[PDB]
């Protein structure tokens, strides 16, 4: 039987798997009233990738496709009629929430849309479109293979093979940037489908432990922090998915470790599903050695007691 | 003694490790007169990293710091003083060539910087600015902490805390996209250091084998293709780097093969230092099978003769 293992990786050499940025460091909370059950990074121990996830930090809020005109609309100048970031041909009967790599949470992604190559001559950066891809919008329905496309300052071109490249989150006074509300994928009047499950500590005493990041934002909260939780890091999906090691218990026992002096900073429960929980109650930023790294220690009971931290 | 592996995956599940964006095909092709010195991507076989390669792709072409205004009717208005991850001033003393992760190919390198973030009723994208980062500035000086910003769109504030997350390339009628063209890390005036060595062929009739990317380009290049070419794609970096297997010759024999079919579509050398070789003769792009990948074969010295593919 394939050993489960983690990738030896500091706290500084992972990738957050919602968007593509890396982790900047370790964080707690109850999950008061949010519903934890984003789709991107998501994948179980022994490695069977779930919801829209996928390998690559570079398709996560990617999308490629042909721009569609859609004049008249106030928000949404243009479609784009996807394909899997890939480049592959989606089809909406594919039993996935969304083409892999869609934003899980609800809001405004902004990112830099880009089509045929202009001449030199046509000028700075005129192959370059600011956009707003909203899920508020009535044209957000990757799940159908279409998104809505709002221009910002550069004209968007219909008709041309298109790629988008995110590079922040973005709210305006009508919406609100919510990382733990998922898109309605295939639009307000359908249901979400083939979702990776929701996620929540069921051992008393203990919370889920996030890899967390502060993602640009490029309108709105001022003197704030747009933060992207994700429950692992693209690394550990990918390990995972490589190692396809079968899991021999519901829960893992892992530690994170100093492996200079041998010290356990912490223990933490690692569960089938793929998240962390730790022992502890309220809002708490970890504060983690550069050189620390978290280990698998054993396959443990659903009820073992983590040491509190 | 850990046994050297390769990790499974196609040739869509890459990365390129030059700039963030997949890898697409294979491709090989004489030295001519292209010096073949890439400083990202740069790994030796038994995981010592190299040049300015560090492990995560989303810190490939990134750049963050404080942004300094720049005086005068010239094309930088703002300087960027480099910052590592964390927000501490970057120190021109490491014996490296560059900040890791800092662009390797001479030109335009286009993308957007975010700032302190603003009101929402400041407006749409009011915190991204597009922005060229040019090599041919006198003001690229990465090695020395600070490169220069060519606002396009959105004016950039001096003295704050800025991010710049890259999009594409670009090419204007007196700045030519030049991939093998080293820049200048500490300006024109002084030379590079630290680089990671150059790389060719040694045995008669083999080539360079390359991963192959077409990055957007949002100026020039109608009708063409912007190609960025490395040596490794970056989860063979990573994989190197957590393996850390012992190389056991100079030459590991590594073999694309059709899981479908078990059969072997051609065979190359790994060599020690990171990079790969074929026998081939003329410029050939490779359409890979989308199922196959490579697998490690055996341990094999430099004088090894390859099938001829």
């Amino acid at each position: 039987t394939k050993p489960f293992t983690l990738p030896i990786l500091t706290i500084s050499e992972l990738t957050n798997s919602r968007f593509p940025i890396p982790i900047e460091q370790l964080y707690t909370a109850p999950n008061e009233n949010n519903v934890v059950q984003c789709q991107n990074g998501r994948c179980t121990l022994d490695g069977e990738l779930q919801g829209t996830t996928q390998l690559l930090s570079s398709a996560v809020c990617s999308y490629r496709g042909r721009t569609v005109a859609n004049s008249g609309d106030y928000w949404d100048q243009n479609l784009l009629q996807l394909t899997y970031p890939s480049g592959a041909s989606y089809d909406p009967t594919d039993e996935v929430p969304a083409p892999l790599g869609t934003q899980d949470f609800s809001g405004i992604l902004y990112g830099v849309l880009t089509q045929d190559n202009v001449s030199e001559g046509t000028g700075e950066a005129k192959n370059a479109k600011g956009v707003y891809i909203s899920t508020t919008s009535g044209k957000f329905t990757p799940k159908i293979g279409s998104i809505g496309l709002h221009s910002i300052t550069e004209n968007v071109h219909p008709n041309q093979q298109s790629r988008f490249t995110p590079v922040g989150v973005a709210q305006n006074e009508n919406t609100p940037f919510q990382q733990w509300v998922l898109p309605h994928y295939a639009g307000a009047l359908a249901l979400n489908t083939n979702l990776a499950p929701a996620v929540a500590p069921t051992f008393p005493g203990e919370q889920l432990l996030f890899f967390r990041s502060r993602v640009p934002c490029v309108q709105g909260l001022r003197g704030q922090d747009a933060f992207i939780d994700c429950l692992l890091p693209q690394e550990w999906v990918n390990h995972f998915y490589q190692e396809a090691a079968p899991s021999q218990a519901d829960v893992a026992l892992i530690r994170y470790v100093n492996p200079d002096t041998g010290r356990t900073l912490f223990e933490a429960k690692l569960h089938r599903s793929g998240f962390i929980t730790v022992s502890h109650t309220g809002a708490y930023p970890l504060v983690v050695p550069p050189n620390g790294h978290f280990r698998f220690d054993s396959w443990v009971n659903q009820f073992y007691s983590l040491a509190p931290m």
